[PDB]
């Protein structure tokens, strides 16, 4: 059976690219949902994440509508036209105005976006929630990181930037010290910074500090103040034992870094996306107004996400005061509500005009997001563009959104069975939202206070410990996986999919039968189906090499580890598609880890 | 088969306290080898140095000669007033100009060696050898391991409380600040450890190195000058090293939160003095002449050494016995290895060459005075508590008045009676201990598989480390070149190693990547002694002559045998989850010696032996 | 517990060097036994036997250099020194022994074991009998014209293009012609004797080299032969030619094949313990394979013309009278001794019958047997490194000669050993013609690697089947009787010694060969490929799984069932 509806079969087509049915779905899985991507798709002149492909599409729809009474709008269209693409002299331009070191510092990251040193911009505190607050916190860095000669290429290219500089004349060694005073640097910063699993305990990391020695303004070069916050003691000291001959060598490095930042300075994308970037809610103006299509959106998610919610909260007084968090959360779908025109223009109105163009929009996004600190402290907002695609809870507004912008590509569709929405954009939203009970998020509270939304804390911390173990024990095939930094999302989506996997069961039961085999892989019930998107989601394959640099730095785990991780832990699965115990996919043995 | 002889039949009768024939062979082979000694006991070393220490009870039990053994009948032999004072030295808890927090720490130190806001050591330089220098470095944590991080598995905050309850009994009758200052000590200390270095960065010693002089860190910070005078004209001026130049750089409600801590600390390792009551919290003559095993080190050492053997036999024996392991380690060589280069071989080999013994004495310890020299100053006054604090006093205080003479390069770094060797590559050195002179690690008239797994083992067990990723860096005299490129191959290889261990767990894990280390040795050492064996046995082909206590076993597998044997080591569980877990070591690096998995006659594709990537081939 | 015997020790390094503990020793049998072997050697084909004949011929070359004072040897050195650089077709055989049109050799008659009666039988070709012709491969069928014009312009004109296309269309005509080996599986057919007058220059033709009854094993292409009937010369002049494209081997290789007495007198005298080591062996397997109608075979056995070693005509006179048909003297002469071997052969015709015979040089390895006179024949060379050396574990020696004669041995019981008596003549054994499907079934049930069939060669199929596992019976006896020679080999102590028995047997066999050569190889001889002969005969010889007791399911113990038998 099929409603053969087209579609439906629209929706079939992007199901079978990646279909793979040579092997048996009860063996192995994430073969059996992607290994065709993998293959057909030769790896595109990285990483081609199901996401990226999106990204390719939306970014383009918004180049076809761009083209074309209209203010901001306008103002991209410009902005992007100017991209078909020297200017060097310009950028020295910059240094020259340039050459109290702090202050100048201070300007250089302000109208440059570039961060060195004191990575930082504001947000509602933590601990007094209406009272905006500064931050200042160890910067972040290139490699991310011992062992490595990596290191070594790290040097290679900054002499190699710093010599194609040496082109403009407006010496032909000494470039070959500098390089290795800021490499050094670099592992100066870095030796003292905090390495990541460590950056949980938001009880620490709050001490507050108003109006430590070798100071200097530096906040003029940004731009009583409240008590700015600093997030490392330890490194926001570490500056203060690191200071006239300094200037030479701490601003050798400022520009090399600087420099650094934009060499290269359809492709259209590039720019295109650089833009969404930087400011953000004008290409997402565009990208909503120019699709408008609300309906299918308003609704489908903020009938959807309810249901998950609901239903997994669901599934002793913690239950209660978590239950009262969620039902708090402020929960942003689509785009917000600053969009007629004009007041999209207001807060957007900085910019107009006939690497300038660039210039122009590195400044006025890092004073964009922080230009509420004037203005009174809400809960209210987006991290970033309404155009990208991810979803993300920043807890310390208690704050769910979900970009408009994946909505379209399979996460979600308007006309596609309750399955693949249910697993697309049901499980990203399902995701986030436990996203904000695992140790990161269990830390706040239905404001944004702490005292702890959590004793129970230790069936929290019999999970993790066990599903840590799982991985460590259950390593991808390009050699392993670290631990808590990678619990750090996956406790997440190892919850998230079981909260919408129990909505798609409850919803259906709320809607009589309907499982229409879908007209293209006709023989599945829907369940099947709905593993094999969320599966497919996350089709991607990557360079080989790429693979393991992007295994250690990435928060969340490889693709494949993931999706025939998750599944493995879950008993309904398990059933569906109608195996047999003591196989490949089968934690009677090495338990599943139950995670709720 | 075998002789009848009384030595062997000893040797053959250790060998049945252990073993199993029932369990399969390759099926886990640390049971293979120790089922029994577990089965029993309630482990290895621990018998050894009990064995040891009886030894010099026995001993003693009649000058160093009379400081042990005063100490000695101290230790077993004996309230708050008098260290109160010391308390009362700074102010306490409950209830002030800006005081050089180290001033108070620098006289700590020196008084009871008691390291906090700094570890200092104190020797031979890394990087222009011909001096003594100081190495102040972050402290080394109470709570074992930084795990101020990923569980909050801290109860500390009350076995701090309870054990901080002194005052209400010492001198006062007020909770809430107890608690909120004990819980207080713990956020400092947390404040700390998220700035140390966590060992894994502990390795390139290279940039550890960094030599100030109290101009420089005047011009870097805050005091430095003021402390040195707690440690005889100083040398302030000679190169001194922050290893780690992270100091985070630090008011009421936050100074004396240290003071608070200090002190915490002392007492909380003085209690002993304390009234019978707080002791509490914490054999008889084990743990005393163990407390004096680090404190007067060469006291009891002269004293077994002197006393209970002839130095000439067993010394001259194990020169030659070490000669061989060395020799043929040696022979794994560039010619043997695989990610070395024809220099850095003939380098390293040098390494090697050039490299030092040590047996049992120091050079010195045998006109009978001079050691009475070395251990001289130790004031003797039967005429407890302020004996121990003495003797500590002395033990750093001998540490250091070592500073300002001229470096050597035999420095014997602790007391020769523990069972245990150690290699210093700050300086270059290969010491032994007559303490390991001994059973099962050793013994005279006993096969020679054994002598080779005991005393053998632990020879190379260590002396590998001047060849580990920690050995390259410090040359053949000591000094920093890198002495080899080779390294890319040399760490590639090691993560075999690190996945080996990572996916093998013992108790229901023990994450590899962070011991890597020592883990190498584990083969390192085993893999020479064994090559050795082969080689002596083969220049005889005789030895073999099965064991009387049991025909069945052969004169190779015994080898790997006893080896497995030494770490027998019933380490109950609370013990176990509080080097490497043992189990482990046995089973893994056995895995990786091929060799093994043959001579041990049992089928290959079994958990005992993995196929073509055979053997991370290290070594 | 193992032995030091430094003999048992380089008999140990060779079996060692080829075994590999990499793979397990259940799965894939054949593999683990010798992987290594095939990863260790360079590059036609090339195997242990390959090897071993090596070996031997290098050694006779050595000795050849050294004594250079029989005039035989002196022929043979002389030899090796200088090679280190209708009526028509009868005549060429003649001069020549390169065959065309038809194949033609003399034996003891089949009817009665007295006159040595005529075979003419249907002619082998350069490449296989029946690979020209199915709806198929297209091979090299230029290399004919490639390989004439080559020598043909150094003879010096186009001719040459027709005269190919014609030429190897006069092949194409004659393959079909031929039978396939198929059917050359029953001797109450070839037999069919005809005269001198039948012929109907056949006369004429044998006067190229007989009153007797002459016999023609094949009447369907010798009628064939008739209607086929100038430009032919052509083609033979092509074979002919076609004969004729470190050399140490190549060399004493061909020596071999022509001087095949001389080799193996200059090779076997520079001995009385060694025959008597075998000896034994060889009556110990008969014996043991007797002991399991009846009478018949019985005696067949107990007359069996046994002959160790070499010739016992093999002091000089005989050696120098039997070969003394040669005059050689200073390449001609390849053809020299072309024609001195192939006339030797065929004046034995004259005389009457023997039962002592040599079919071929006693130089290299394969203990060929006739059931034409009745013989089994071990030529001294095979007896030797690892087959069996004078003092290996009796593991080997019965693992090596041992097998060799007992795969030999069978013959006289398999698809032809029937149908031959102990004399040389014919005449419920159905029961055992249902094995033969059996195994030809079971057997094709399984393939080789690379086409993936054998239903050809169940006849050396079943030889090794049961030669093998009877001799292992014998083994077992033979230490039966002791109890103790069971001191395992030193530098492999984890195998016992039936273990070891069988790890030699397969190593016996291993090889690593070229693609292209497998293919031709599977169609092409009586032989299974090797990996499936290893893998197969074991996976039916019970006390083998025994030994190893790899338990049911792994993929060499299919025992439900069962391992058909002789």
């Amino acid at each position: 059976n099929a409603n053969r509806s087209k579609e439906w079969k629209n929706a079939a087509n992007t199901l079978l690219f990646g279909l793979d049915e040579s092997v048996d779905p009860c063996e192995d899985f994430y073969g059996f949902t992607c290994n065709k991507f993998i293959e057909r798709i030769d790896l595109d002149e990285g990483r081609f994440t199901t996401f990226s492909q999106a990204q390719l599409e939306v970014n383009s729809d918004i180049v076809k509508a761009l083209e074309k009474f209209s203010q901001t709008e306008r103002i991209t269209k410009a902005a992007f036209q100017s991209c078909v693409e020297a200017s060097v002299n310009e950028l020295l331009q910059y240094i020259s105005e340039r050459f109290e070191l702090y202050r100048e510092m201070g300007r250089i990251e302000q109208q440059r976006a570039l961060p060195t040193f004191m990575y930082t911009w504001v947000n509602v505190d933590h601990k007094n929630v209406s009272r905006n607050s500064y931050y200042i916190s160890q910067p972040t860095l290139p490699m991310p990181r011992q062992f490595a000669p990596e290191l070594d290429a790290r040097t290679k290219a900054i002499e190699n930037v710093m010599k194609a500089f040496a082109s403009d004349i407006l010496y032909d060694k000494m470039i070959k010290t500098a390089a290795r005073e800021v490499t050094q640097i670099e592992q100066k910063i870095a030796m003292a910074s905090w390495p990541d699993d460590e950056l949980r305990n938001h009880e620490q990391q709050y001490n507050p500090y108003e109006l430590n020695i070798r100071f200097g303004k530096y906040i003029a070069g940004l731009m009583f103040i409240g008590d700015v916050i600093v997030t490392n003691p330890a490194y926001m000291g570490f500056l203060n034992t690191l200071f006239q001959m300094n200037q030479y060598p701490f601003v050798n490095y400022i520009i090399v870094h600087m420099l650094f930042e934009d060499a290269e300075h359809d492709a259209r994308m590039k720019c295109v996306d650089t833009i969404t970037t930087y400011m953000p809610y004008g290409t997402g103006y565009v990208y909503v107004n120019s699709r408008e299509d609300r309906d299918q959106v308003v609704e489908d998610v903020k009938q959807q996400t309810e249901l998950i919610m609901k239903t997994f909260l669901k599934k002793g007084e913690s239950y209660r005061r978590a239950e009262k968090k969620i039902n708090e959360m402020h929960r942003n779908y689509g785009w917000p509500k600053k969009l007629d025109d004009y007041y999209s223009i207001l807060e957007a109105y900085n910019n107009k005009t006939d690497t300038i163009l660039n210039i122009l929009r590195r400044g006025y996004e890092n004073r964009e997001s922080f230009r509420r600190k004037n203005e009174t402290a809400d809960r209210t907002n987006f991290l970033e563009s309404p155009a990208s695609v991810n979803a993300w809870y920043a807890p310390e507004l208690n704050s769910l959104t979900l970009p408009f912008g994946i909505l379209t590509s399979p996460h979600y569709d308007l006309q596609f069975p309750k399955a693949f929405n249910f697993a697309g954009s049901g499980t990203v939203g399902g995701h986030e939202l436990v996203h904000g009970f695992d140790d990161e998020g269990v830390q706040f509270d239905y404001d944004g206070s702490l005292a702890d939304c959590s004793k129970g804390k230790n069936g929290f911390k019999d999970m993790a410990q066990c599903v840590v173990t799982q991985y460590n024990a259950q390593c991808c095939p390009a050699h392993c996986a670290n631990g808590a930094h990678t619990q750090g999302e996956n406790i997440a989506d190892l919850g998230g999919l079981q909260a919408s996997y129990n909505a798609y069961k409850e919803y259906i039961k709320m809607k009589g039968a309907e499982e229409m085999r879908l007209p293209g892989l006709e023989k599945f019930t829907p369940n099947q189906i709905f593993w094999i998107s969320y599966g497919y989601s996350w089709c991607a394959k990557e360079t080989q090499s790429s693979l393991v640099k992007r295994l250690l730095t990435n928060p969340h785990s490889p693709n494949s580890c993931r999706v025939n991780q998750v599944l493995q832990d879950i008993p309904s699965f398990a059933k569906d598609f109608q195996c047999a115990l003591g196989q490949k996919m089968y934690p009677p043995a090495e338990q599943r880890c139950k995670v709720w």
